[PDB]
């Protein structure tokens, strides 16, 4: 429906609200992460949905198999629209998933998505090597999981908008590139541009404080749509 | 104690009724996934206003400032062990125990961290083959326990075999918290458990699905000497 998806990361249902008062009637996509939902639960999915909001559960599932297949049927009960786990758990691991979503999806309906988390954005070479003891290229490596969570039956994962490219060349054009790191060419304190992260070929892309920081949010998410067109 | 009971059950209903008969009993329970993203914090509440200590294994594994802001959040709620991977690196398990102590309120210590070096359905085939990981699983695993111990984590999940490898690696008091534990009738032995130089010994169905739990809690006891 919408190419971005609005990273709630507040700590609370309240300062959630406040953010979303403006776009009352404008449906969105967002991403509720670990620090959110952790301290609200399965009631904050379920208010952002009577919202009539698209909801991306950004929790990244990392557990053995069984456990994340009967999380993931919960997840698909409470409403998700999007799910995350790591490529990390495995092919199997990430096959459960996929079995829980389906099981925990009414006939005649389609499951959550679910996409794989392949190296953290905040993972550089140096920590893959000397922490993660894995001796291949971070680019390599980030390949091999995608083709990992592709060979599971998921639809696709978490990658910069340069990693895009090369990763739905090697699992195929219709595997999702959901990418983070975004900022207006004017903002911010590893970056792209909502039209540069098109050029490279992200489908979504998860925008924060670039809009949850604006002085006109409203503006600035007409802005994001601008660009992005 | 050294039982920690997974609480693998859907809802706070099925909880509230194994519990009933440990009423008189302070128990140490393990919240997993399933049940925690079901109930939420209330769960913890909950087990706490029962007299129950609470060990919210949620196993986080994103960036460091989300897991900070995360952790800060499962302070909060009251948990008294809380857990991550090691596969996040460092920095991420050093803002995890930021994120606990910004999170915890003064009066009591921050809830206490160990992290899961690899999950014990991970065989060498999956390491080597799957995450790319060259070296030895054993070896890995002291590996990434030791990042944890470097991190200023209190210690570990691993299966009981690798305890004294681990604790020889990281100190004597670095925390082993073992998984997988069967009765007799993986290779386990509650007793057999504690020769190996577990310190905590988590158990599942072999307790919360037994005909009598309340019986064969006293019998882990027993086996345990
Ligand atoms: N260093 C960082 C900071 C944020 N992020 C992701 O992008 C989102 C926040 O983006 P700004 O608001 O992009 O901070 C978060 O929800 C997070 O999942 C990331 O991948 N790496
Ligand atoms: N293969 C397995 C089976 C159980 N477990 C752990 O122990 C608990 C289940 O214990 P039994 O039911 O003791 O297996 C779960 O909460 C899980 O975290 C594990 O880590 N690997």
């Amino acid at each position: 429906h919408t190419p971005f998806i609005v990273a709630l990361d507040f700590p609370s249902k309240q300062e959630v609200e406040r953010f979303l008062r403006p776009f009352a009637g404008t449906p969105l996509f967002v991403k509720v992460g670990m620090e959110l939902y952790y301290q609200e639960g399965p009631a904050i999915v379920a208010f952002l949905k009577e919202q009539g909001h698209a909801v991306f559960l950004d929790l990244k599932l990392h557990d053995i198999p069984n456990t994340v297949k009967q999380a993931m049927k919960g997840l698909a009960r409470v409403g998700a629209d999007l799910v995350n786990v790591h490529a990390a758990g495995g092919r199997r691991m990430m096959e459960a998933a996929i079995e829980g979503l389906d099981a925990g999806t009414p006939s005649g309906r389609m499951r959550p998505r679910c996409i794989a988390v392949t190296q953290l954005t905040s993972t550089d070479e140096r920590m893959l090597h000397e922490e993660l003891w894995i001796s291949r290229p971070l680019v390599e490596t980030v390949a091999h999981y995608a083709a990992l969570a592709k060979e599971s039956g998921l639809d696709g994962v978490v990658c910069s908008a340069n990693e895009a490219a090369f990763i739905k060349e090697r699992c195929g054009a219709s595997f999702l590139a959901v990418t983070p790191g975004i900022r207006f060419a004017d903002d911010a304190a590893r970056v792209v541009t909502p039209r540069k992260a098109r050029a490279l070929g992200s489908d979504y892309i998860v925008i924060g404080r670039s809009l949850t920081r604006a002085a006109d949010p409203l503006r600035t998410y007409a802005r994001l749509q601008h660009e992005w067109n």
